[PDB]
């Protein structure tokens, strides 16, 4: 166990550290309580949800009240304040609903959940694992039953955006995302978009209040079974969020090999109104590896923090690993973003932008790499230990605790509800 | 040499294998027709224009020279076609700068392309100069480098306003600049604030749609500025849409592995038009001669199945000087003609009704049969109907030119 | 229906376009016929196999008596003579059997069925969708009991091969496939490979005659699940095949992006025995596309047909596509592969590599740009016609009826 | 100016937080001690070498006195003991020389700065920048004259690295790189590899003592120019190396889009005797950036300090960037591979390797992830200082009066 004396020390070092070139370690702890991330409630039930019913991990989420107490666990891991995702099919109702008939009511257990928990909410429509799914097509099927039935998801997955951005008094970034695709190549590749677009169109027709939600939009390049052409393409959604006036969300895992996501946010705001950005670690594919500090996360970090795009850019999580501890998986990644957000806020970020206008290379090389050894680590500690969180390899002990006490004992306990 | 009859009879047996499977061999020969391929004049001389005075001799050295080999490589590609041209192909005894072009400096091109009988498409040159600082140029830092960009930007519109009024032909202007880093960037958002300024300034004064329009050219990395480019596909997408200008999508700037043939049917939604330069990229943007290869056939097939040539300008953008610079116009303008005549020799009504019934079966059967339809014979028959050389026969044509002209040099 | 004089007609026309640049088309045929390609049987029943009992297509294969008859169907609509790959879980047997368990004679079935269908076999063991499956590991994992399992299983393969190679007179390629690896980054790399090596060793050890069967290894980058690290790496299995002097399996969807697998050929060679070339089309992941004539596909061909290394390539198919007719996506791949073979073989071939020995690169792409627009569809379709096999669409027609009258009334 | 107490202090706080994860700081540094980074001479003058006289940095180096004192002042920069890599066309000599007519005595010059300077030399045969570079092939020349040149070339290459092994009582590590290859799609693939096999054994057929020199083989996917075949191919070369028992050279620039080099270790090993690991920064293409502390550059050093790999791997430095301070790129390149081994020896390697064993992979993402913010930085800090060299953003001083007192003042 780290001695809070000894992080304390350690942080007035760095602090002093960092301050001989010109870098306030204080402002940037501030600067990251200012970034809540968005957490995945889906890593916790490996995308089960409740509204329809190998060597993974056990104590799988199987009810509201355990996925919600697994959520308090990992965010009681997590510093400072942060959001939860929700999935249309995490509706916690007796009622007997499909995805055409939810109402917001549906989602009155996680609006007293947050409320008490003291987290915002971010809403994904369910567009996936269904009957109505036909050929990997929904909203831009060329079956109008089909199209209609999704169409109707979609507008009530604004409707039930609005109602808990109403109660919770915080904006609900209602994130769609579509499977819409063909394994192999199509001879048509304009008429499914056509039929996206108009079908997109009707879903956000009906006006709400921006103050309760606001919708993004989330292509793709590629999926499982559904590999050849994507309906909804990056191009196609950047495109139709500038021209909607709506957000475009932004997967680290969903573009090509060696495509850096962090490019796109300059070539975005000069036209753009908001992204949604989810973090994801692609291993070769579309892999939905947990979130860690590789070049990829430090770049998307460092590119958000150094050209000021936070506040109107959210920050969400989007993995699936069930062959680790489920809670465990949420950790690291959060820790993952925010430790690479903190190392971006610890830069002389304007002298560096100083040095870069007059064309100093040399200086950029040299400075760049000397921080990636400054003792940000002493930074992050402090900011841990400063929001009641443990330090280092210290929460893996609270890992252990809440396998012996839930997560190893939770598959014999009887499910209720 | 190939006997005419022998075409005549391949093309006969063609058209009855294709009219069996509901396609019309005569109609996609005259659709064909009508996809004029702007063949750009710097591969002729390594790009050394005129402005500023182991590689395959013959290299042209002035503009008949030029003039003179663009003409040749067009008399073995059949149909009607446009030649590219960049700012500094100005054909004047007056000293220029980028800054000081006049529109009269491209009268050489204009009565050329009169004679030639073919339209005009035209390119600033932002590179090869003293005044690009730091690989940036409209979008440097520094207000002296970035006004003189500016104003060879104004000009080059001013320039294509000209050729367009004179030729009754809309002249493309095409935007490309070399703009970024070598290294790692700090601030990723004010070069892309200071490209948007400077452009719109560039666009600013009105000049007549009938005469010319702009479009802009995205790149993911060059050599030398590897790490960033301030002008990205994105950057230039938006500013397309958004400024109500064409988008320069060029086959050899996007990501490993990347289809720019996806690019199309997300952009038609919201765009007003594209500017489609073929070009292989080898591992990088490498300029190769562009063959029939999987991009080529993509690119061709999704423009052609989803009618949008009509609203796509094709040009050829490549530079190979390791072989006969008049042979490399003609195999990137031939392998684009046969692909997108393949692509035309589809029975694309049908096919799109089985993928609208999700009948994936006949769609895999059907387009892997077409691969080895008798394309070919409608292909021959297209290159004999417009006097041009069968197969291999015009490689007579090249030795013949390297004998007379080139190797004269 | 394609006219058979009008074939034979465009046949004559293309002989001379071809006879003209000094390439003989009757020769190019008789080329192909003597390349059997190694179809995979686990495409027709989704790899089910028989020893452990959503918009997919119908009429999947439940029976070896129904998977012996697609196969013999898609055989009847590929010109020429040609190989079927089994797996170990494709036992047929009433006996209890595990993979530790299998018998020579469990296989008396496809060596019957090979010999009256006329075609050599090829073998897989089978080192995955099981129990014994520890963390993504089998022969390499650190579980000692998982290690002897796995082992067992693969000196029964080689037995298997060696029974089915004397009984049909044919060598069996044994090709070695393990998943083995890590999803997440590991620590040691090293061990992993070491246990793999010796794992190996003990597998090969017991000799068995080389004219019966000699065993294959199959390199992989990445899989599902198994994303980070792969203990057997196409490295691994160059070394250990040149090492070991057995074949290397080249899977043209294990590698990475951009990678050219038409390239290790000409590498390989210099040092080593022989390939199992395994055409396989991946969309931007291993996804096991149906083979189809693309840039790859006709890379693989023509390097191995310019560079004269089809006497010492085996080629099979390996990919697995439910979402359409299982028959058709046999048919597809074998037939594209060998248009692509035809195609390479075509080609003024010595002349060529004069013009490119002699630096003359400007007629080098002159000439193979023309040659992608020659006629090679009407010698395939000559090829076909000569086979008796049906020409371009019209075997459509007997896919129609093989579902009307079999693969629909499952 | 950075306190040395204060870097003193920040070590032993540093050193308390390892052990308690059982690892020991200062064995950690003892290991860094022995790891050379074979630092390249052709940084310092473009590639020019002096054999044939003939937007960028001031101060390029002109001449052998130029180019000596700039590789003095970035090895004054880097904590610890290194080596010098030579190309041929570095040869110091007032005689007629064409490259098959060097001889071992060419490079005194060097074998005389090398024992000043206490560091060993490694050498690069020089197959490029040559009129008998003919359709960009040398030793694999369908040119009988061509290819009989280049081996003359290839065979000096060993006499002189045999002479400078012997005078420097240190192994010269003799790296083979050729541009062999085509620019378009070839039709003979197999021919041209046959062609580099006989050559290359005619190259190391006379025999000589491993005690002075090895022979080291550098593939290539693609270059500027020859983008789509390359002759000396990795799979040829690393077969090459098994089958002849010399080295493999792995160039970090060299491999495909998303390709880890730092896989090929473990894959080599139980078959091959030794590698050459040239570090390199490739960005979208073999495009020779500085060294940084990234993925591959953590993923290389981490392999091969996990799994032991050290005393068989050579660790050389291959970039050109003179868009900066040529000096600076040396160091930058150094320290970056050196924080990064460095980082790798500070993780609980036999803790880690048993959790893995046991398929905890829960504990193995949270305990690496966690120590990628430990204090790698103090321990880095304190190895500098003990080292005499400047810590952290002071070595730029050196670096500023370098360029006042000797750069600047060159053109
Ligand atoms: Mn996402
Ligand atoms: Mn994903
Ligand atoms: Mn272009
Ligand atoms: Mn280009
Ligand atoms: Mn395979
Ligand atoms: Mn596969
Ligand atoms: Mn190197
Ligand atoms: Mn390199």
């Amino acid at each position: 166990m780290v001695k809070p004396e000894e992080v304390d020390k350690a942080y007035e070092v760095a602090k002093q550290r960092y301050a001989e070139i010109g870098v306030d370690t204080d402002a940037a702890m501030k600067e990251l309580e200012k970034v809540p991330l968005s957490v995945h409630c889906w890593q916790g039930d490996d995308i089960h949800g409740f509204l329809f019913p190998s060597g993974n991990y056990p104590g799988i989420a199987r009810t509201p009240d355990e996925l919600a107490g697994d959520m308090h666990e990992a965010l009681s891991l997590i510093p400072g304040k942060h959001r939860v995702q929700l999935h249309a099919i995490y509706a916690v109702t007796d009622k007997k609903r499909d995805l055409d008939t939810l109402e917001p009511e549906d989602f009155d257990y996680w609006i007293d959940w947050a409320k008490q928990e003291g987290v915002g909410l971010d809403f994904n429509g369910t567009f996936f694992s269904h009957p109505m799914v036909k050929d990997n097509m929904t909203v831009s099927s060329p079956d109008p039953k089909v199209r209609d039935f999704w169409i109707r998801h979609g507008k009530i997955s604004r409707e039930i955006s609005n109602y808990i951005g109403e109660k919770l008094g915080s904006q609900v970034v209602n994130n769609f995302w579509l499977p819409d695709g063909f394994k192999d190549n199509p001879i048509d590749k304009k008429t499914p978009r056509l039929r996206l677009l108009k079908a997109l169109d009707e879903i956000i027709k009906d006006p709400l209040p921006e103050k309760n939600t606001i919708e993004s939009f989330e292509g793709k390049l590629f999926g499982t079974g559904i590999e050849s052409y994507t309906t909804g393409s990056h191009e196609f959604y950047q495109n139709y969020a500038i021209s909607r006036n709506k957000l475009w969300t932004i997967d680290a895992g969903h573009f090509h090999p060696t495509e850096d996501v962090s490019d796109k946010f300059s070539a975005f705001f000069p036209f753009g109104k908001g992204l949604f950005m989810h973090v994801s670690r692609p291993v070769r594919w579309d892999s939905d590896h947990v979130v860690i500090m590789d070049d990829a996360l430090i770049r998307i970090t460092r590119s958000l923090v150094r050209d000021g795009y936070l506040d109107r850019t959210h920050i969400g999580l989007d993995f699936f690993d069930a062959t680790i501890n489920r809670v465990a998986a949420w950790v690291v990644g959060a820790r993952a973003t925010q430790k690479s957000l903190l190392q971006a806020m610890l830069a002389p970020i304007d002298q560096l932008k100083k040095d870069e206008l007059n064309a100093d290379f040399t200086t950029r090389l040299i400075e760049t790499e000397e921080l990636k050894s400054f003792p940000f680590g002493a930074v992050w500690d402090k900011f841990c230990q400063d929001h009641n969180t443990p330090v280092g390899f210290d929460w893996m002990n609270n890992i252990h605790q809440y396998e012996k006490d839930v997560q190893f004992k939770r598959d014999a306990k009887l499910v209720h509800g």
